[PDB]
């Protein structure tokens, strides 16, 4: 009467367990607001078919700690660049206006991750725009280089390197030394 499913999006890896007959809108919920996300930026496959919300695991023929893959899907497209540092960023919307320059104080919402999926960080737990002068030296350095070249209204993926993030070091009680972090930032203002 009952299954276990786990939903993966390569680097999260959420485990449930489902009545056959319940639609599978509340596991994809749920693992969407896990990342602070709508359920609707996110695809959920099945043996690569898409799953809709309304269908059931009975539907889908699904059996016992079966996996779901779920990625993010941009109507716009993915593009992926990857800079001199090793840095690498993906705009997920352009904004609009002139381009946020070094020197310049931006405010922005983020949420960061480690490559396993776990938030350590995020400006909208106390609903607080972050802010810092871009190119200054008082964040991360995947930061300073990063948020050059958003716009207002930007939705901006920056996947750091440690020797760009907290290094041999680490932070927070959470970040342990030579992690790769995972942040989307949203520029508010520059
Ligand atoms: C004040 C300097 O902070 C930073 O440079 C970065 C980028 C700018 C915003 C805050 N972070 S943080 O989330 O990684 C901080 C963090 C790390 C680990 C756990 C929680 C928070």
């Amino acid at each position: 009467t009952h299954i276990n499913l786990k939903v993966s999006d390569g680097s999260s890896e959420i485990f449930f367990k489902i009545k056959k007959t319940t639609p599978l809108r509340r596991l994809m919920e749920a693992f969407a607001k896990r990342q602070g996300k709508e359920m609707d930026s996110l695809r959920f496959l099945y043996d690569g078919i898409r799953i809709q919300a309304d269908q059931t695991p009975e539907d889908l023929d699904m059996e016992d700690n079966d996996i779901i893959e779920a990625h993010r899907e941009q109507i716009g497209g993915s593009t992926v660049v990857t800079t001199e540092s090793g840095l690498k960023y993906e705009d997920l919307t352009e904004g609009s206006g002139a381009e946020a320059r070094a020197g310049q104080t931006v405010s922005v919402h983020y949420t960061g991750w480690l490559t396993d999926g776990q938030k350590f960080g995020s400006s909208k737990d106390r609903n607080d725009p972050f802010a810092f002068v871009l190119g200054g030296g008082m964040v991360i350095k995947g930061w300073d280089e990063g948020v050059q070249g958003m716009k207002v209204g930007g939705v901006r993926r920056l996947t750091i390197p440690p020797q760009l993030g907290y290094g041999a070091r680490g932070a927070g009680g959470v970040i342990p030394p030579n992690a790769t972090l995972v942040f989307e930032v949203e520029l508010l203002d520059v």
